[PDB]
This record gives structure tokens, sequence and C-alpha cells, in this order.
């Protein structure tokens, strides 16, 4: 007796007061079993032919992609893609004083799980972004036994959010200082894409992380 929510509701009557209240909002069966498992086949595709760099030499001085949506089995990545554009649209002008005019690419991620993330903001000294939005493919993650949790504590409340990295799952929380997160350890493989959507004049203000691209 189910139905898809129209993105419309989804955004005004849930995503927007939960943002606005929380600065956390977690929705699950976001895309429906189908295209959840095309696009966790799709991303285990690019990890098993070595599309994927290691993550340390990305950020020093895990393993990722960077995937526009429009690459050669990709196809269901760009739908992901296309289908969170859309709940930002419905949003922009609700999301606190925010104006997103655009995103980046979706980084696709593998973590390989062996006691492998400490505290940190994604966004500490104003770079653009305002959203941070992450959907993950773990089929059946059971946090028990296999770890990977999610802990946001956002600032100056009473409250902390525990969030499973669970099949089908999209999150959206402020990419800025209010949401300092870490990741427990885990012990079996996890599957994730991240964007973060730009805010117009903090982006103005201001590697593939600083590349907007439009909705
Ligand atoms: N599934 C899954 C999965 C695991 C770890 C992270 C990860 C790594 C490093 C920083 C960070 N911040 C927020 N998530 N996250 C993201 C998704
Ligand atoms: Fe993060």
């Amino acid at each position: 007796q189910t139905k898809p929510l129209p993105a419309l509701k989804l955004a005004l009557e849930y995503i927007v007061p939960c943002m606005n209240k929380h600065g956390i909002c977690v929705v699950d069966d976001f895309l429906g079993k189908e295209t959840g498992q095309q696009i966790g086949d799709e991303v285990r595709a690019l990890h098993d032919t070595g599309k994927f760099t290691d993550g340390q030499l990305v950020s020093q001085k895990d393993k990722i992609t960077w995937i526009e949506g429009k690459e050669p089995g990709c196809e269901t990545i760009g739908l992901l893609m296309s289908s969170m554009d859309d709940l930002i649209r419905h949003c922009n002008g609700k999301l606190g004083s925010y104006k997103i005019n655009g995103r980046t690419k979706a980084m696709v991620a593998c973590y390989p799980g062996n006691g492998t993330y400490v505290r940190h903001v994604d966004n500490p000294n104003g770079d653009g972004r305002c959203v941070t939005c992450i959907y993950y493919l773990n089929k059946d993650w059971d946090a028990k036994v296999s770890g990977g949790i999610l802990r946001i504590f956002p600032e100056g409340k009473a409250q902390f959010a525990d969030i499973e990295p669970k099949f089908d799952r999209l999150l959206f929380f402020w990419s800025d200082r209010r949401n300092p997160h870490e990741v427990q350890p885990a012990y079996a493989t996890r599957y994730a894409i991240t964007v973060w959507y730009f805010d117009a004049d903090e982006r103005a203000r201001a590697g593939e992380k600083g590349v907007r691209v439009e909705l």
C-alpha cells in the first residue's frame, strides 16, 4: 500500500524543517531496492576494474573516484545525482539564508573496513560548501558486528546523532563547524557516494572539491 513521496513534499514537509531545526536529516528508502542495487553494482564495477585512487594521497601534505554522471557505466550514479539535485532545488531559498547555485561532482568511495576516521569538519574555512549529502550502498549492514557508525555532534546542542551507513539511506547535514563528525571503526567493506552543495556568496568570497558544477 506504499507510494514514493513527491520531491516537493519530501523537501518542504520533511527536509527543510529537519535541517533548519537539527542541521541533520536522514531519508531512508530514497531510490528503492532496484535503483540502489544498480548504483551498488556500478560502484563495485568501478572498484573491481581499478578506477579508484588511494584516498590518503588526496588529503595529505580508503579509495575514491570523482564521477560527473555521464561517463560509461555510471548512468544510475547520474540518476542519483539528478534526484539529489531535485530535492535541493525544491528546498533552495529555505535552507537557512543559503542560495545554492551548484555542487561538486560525486565522490565515490570504498572504505575497506579494517579498523579504519577522526572528528573533523568538512568545511572549516569557508570554502563555499554548505550542505553535505551522503548516499550509502551497504546491503544488510549490521552495525553491532561491523561498526562504521557515523557519529555527528551538532555544535551547541545537548544531543548527538548515530547514523548507520545503511543501504539506500540519503543523509544531509550542514558542512560547516555546526557538524563535527567522526566515523567509528568498521570491520567490513563499505561504499558511499558524497556530494557537497555550494552557497553562491560564500563560494564567490572564498582541487576537485572546489569545482562547482550546475545542478
Ligand atoms: N559507508 C560509508 C562511509 C564511511 C566513511 C565515510 C567518511 C570518511 C571520512 C570522512 C567522513 N565524513 C563523513 N563521512 N566520512 C563516509 C561514508
Ligand atoms: Fe566528513
